[PDB]
């Protein structure tokens, strides 16, 4: 189409829903209790996002927002994508380590916060302020690093997968923020369709390629 960033969106929605599809059928047959609630959590997520990737194509998920005097396209559906599969994220990693509920909820709620803090910074039309919601979202997201690595005897194969995609999520995690600050609902550094990219191409490794690694493991299986 002619939004430059439509390429990212069309194979970010073809990556997801084949991801989705792949641990769909991939989940067929699973009858472990725990397993499945690792495939569960882990087709969801993909599947989600592809929704919201196809919302951003059609150009639903997207919208104007006025700051710096001028007329800002935000996706902001990506907030709704990641409001729910962010936690879910955090979700397989709570569970591989058997994290207590406390700090389950800590870690959702941090995630909230973060996500909608996120949101409400990107629709925020006051531009200054724009970065006060991006700081703060950025400490929610700080503390659930904080939490991933301080905040947990677990079998050697749990403890291998996820330090493995522990690692993946604080390196892919971290670039979000950045990305958002340099991009479009930032500093604006960075143009739309390169962001979009970008996004495009954490999205699908932290959802795909973080499957792919947890699926992948014997650590999902009681
Ligand atoms: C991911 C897999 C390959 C990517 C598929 C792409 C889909 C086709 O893109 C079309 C855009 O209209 C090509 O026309 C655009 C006109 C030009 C043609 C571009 C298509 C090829 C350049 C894409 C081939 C894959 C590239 C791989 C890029 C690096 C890869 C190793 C990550
Ligand atoms: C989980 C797991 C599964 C997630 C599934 C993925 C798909 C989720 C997509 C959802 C996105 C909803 C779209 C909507 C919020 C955006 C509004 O855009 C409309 C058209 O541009 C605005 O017109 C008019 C606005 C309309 C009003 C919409 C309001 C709705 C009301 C439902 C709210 C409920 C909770 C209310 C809290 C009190
Ligand atoms: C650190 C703690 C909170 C920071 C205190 C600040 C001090 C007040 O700032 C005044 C500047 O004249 C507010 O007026 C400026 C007009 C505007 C009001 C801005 C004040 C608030 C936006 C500051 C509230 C704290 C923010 C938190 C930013 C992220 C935090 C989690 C790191
Ligand atoms: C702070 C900036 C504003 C934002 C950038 C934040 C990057 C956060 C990554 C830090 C990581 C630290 C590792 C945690 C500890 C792990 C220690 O494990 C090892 C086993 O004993 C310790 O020995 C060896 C330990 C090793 C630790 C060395 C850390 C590396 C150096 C980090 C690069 C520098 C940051 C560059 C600044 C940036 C603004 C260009
Ligand atoms: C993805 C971007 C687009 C490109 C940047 C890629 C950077 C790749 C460096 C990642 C490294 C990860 C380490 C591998 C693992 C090693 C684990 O060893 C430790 C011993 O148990 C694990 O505990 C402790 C493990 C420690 C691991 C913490 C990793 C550090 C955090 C990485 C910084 C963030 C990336 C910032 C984004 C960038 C765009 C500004
Ligand atoms: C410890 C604290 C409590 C943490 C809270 C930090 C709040 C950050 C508030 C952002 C504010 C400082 C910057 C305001 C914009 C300023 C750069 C430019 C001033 O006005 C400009 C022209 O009149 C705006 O046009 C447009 C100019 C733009 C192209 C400039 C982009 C702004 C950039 C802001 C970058 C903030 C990060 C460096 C924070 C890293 C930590
Ligand atoms: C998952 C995928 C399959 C991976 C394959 C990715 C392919 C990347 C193709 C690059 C393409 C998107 C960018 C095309 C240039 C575009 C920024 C500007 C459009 O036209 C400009 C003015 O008409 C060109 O002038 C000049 C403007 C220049 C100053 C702009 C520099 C371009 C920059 C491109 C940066 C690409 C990296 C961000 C990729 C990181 C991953
Ligand atoms: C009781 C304790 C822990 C601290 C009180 C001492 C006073 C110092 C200020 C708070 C420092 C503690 C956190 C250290 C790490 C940081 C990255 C602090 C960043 C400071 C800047 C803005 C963030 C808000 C703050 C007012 C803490
Ligand atoms: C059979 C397997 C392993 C995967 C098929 C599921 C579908 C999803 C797409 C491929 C995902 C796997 C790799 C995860 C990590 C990444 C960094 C992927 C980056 C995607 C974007 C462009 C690169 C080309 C791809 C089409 C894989
Ligand atoms: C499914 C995709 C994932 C794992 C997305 C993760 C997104 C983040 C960690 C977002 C973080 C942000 C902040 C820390 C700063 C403000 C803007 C955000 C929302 C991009």
């Amino acid at each position: 189409t002619g939004r430059p960033e439509w390429i990212w969106l069309a194979l970010g929605t073809a990556l997801m829903g084949l991801g989705t599809l792949y641990f769909l059928v991939k989940g067929m047959g699973v009858s472990d209790p725990d397993a499945k609630k690792f495939y569960a959590i882990t087709t969801l997520v993909p599947a989600i996002a592809f929704t919201m990737y196809l919302s951003m194509l059609l150009g639903y998920g997207l919208t104007m927002v006025p700051f710096g005097g001028e007329q800002n396209p935000i996706y902001w559906a990506r907030y709704a994508d990641w409001l729910f599969t962010t936690p879910l994220l955090l979700l397989n990693l709570a569970l591989l380590v058997d994290a207590d509920q406390g700090t389950i909820l800590a870690l959702v709620g941090a995630d909230g916060i973060m996500i909608g803090t996120g949101l409400v910074g990107a629709l925020t039309k006051v531009y200054s302020y724009r970065f006060v919601w991006w700081a703060i979202s950025t400490a929610a997201m700080l503390y659930i690093l904080y939490v991933l690595f301080f905040g947990f005897s677990m079998r050697p194969e749990v403890a291998s997968t996820f330090k493995v995609l522990r690692n993946v999520t604080v390196v892919l995690w971290s670039a979000y923020p950045v990305v958002w600050l340099i991009g479009s609902e930032g500093a604006g550094i960075v143009p739309l369709n390169i962001e979009t990219l970008l996004f495009m191409v954490l999205d699908v490794s932290a959802k795909v390629g973080f499957g792919l690694i947890l699926l992948r493991s014997r650590a999902i299986f009681g």
